[PDB]
Parts: C-alpha cells; structure tokens; sequence
C-alpha cells in the first residue's frame, strides 16, 4: 500500500540476476507429458 | 500432474506446526490504515 512516486523500486541484493537468453528455455517430462521449464543452474525448474 | 488416488499427501517434516487459535491474529498499522496479520512468534507477520 501507500504507493509513493518519488521512490523508485530498488532490487534487493540477495536475488540472482539472470539475463534472459534463448538457452534457458528447455523441456522435461513427467507422467508422459512434455512441459516447459527453466535452466537457471543446470537443474530443470518448473515455472512456479 | 499425475493425480494419483493411491498416494496420500503428508506434511514434510521441516515445517513448523501452529494450532490456530483466535489470538494468533492481530492488527498492525501502516500508512494511516489498519491491517490484519499473524503472531506466529509475537512478530506481526503479513498475510503473504
């Protein structure tokens, strides 16, 4: 609440800053369906 | 996915338990308004 204006949102430091390139978007399967996931650190991560 | 009927969900172990009672919720103020929050440890914790 209380939407200031003079204030600009600053990104907190403890967040990995990932550039988005067309390499992090791969697929995996589970229960015989092909979903889309991320490759942020080698491990396939679902979008949630 | 894979909505099983045999498998039953169990709470993972590393999760605090809170037997909810009507004292764990309380109010906190900000921006000249009021809001409802939790008191899991006396510390007012927002709902999210």
């Amino acid at each position: 609440a209380k939407f200031d204006v003079y204030e600009t949102l600053t990104i907190p430091t403890d967040v990995k800053t990932i550039v988005l390139t067309m390499q992090h978007i791969s697929t995996q399967t589970q229960n015989n369906m092909v979903y889309y996931v991320f490759l942020i650190d080698g491990v396939k991560i679902l979008a949630e």
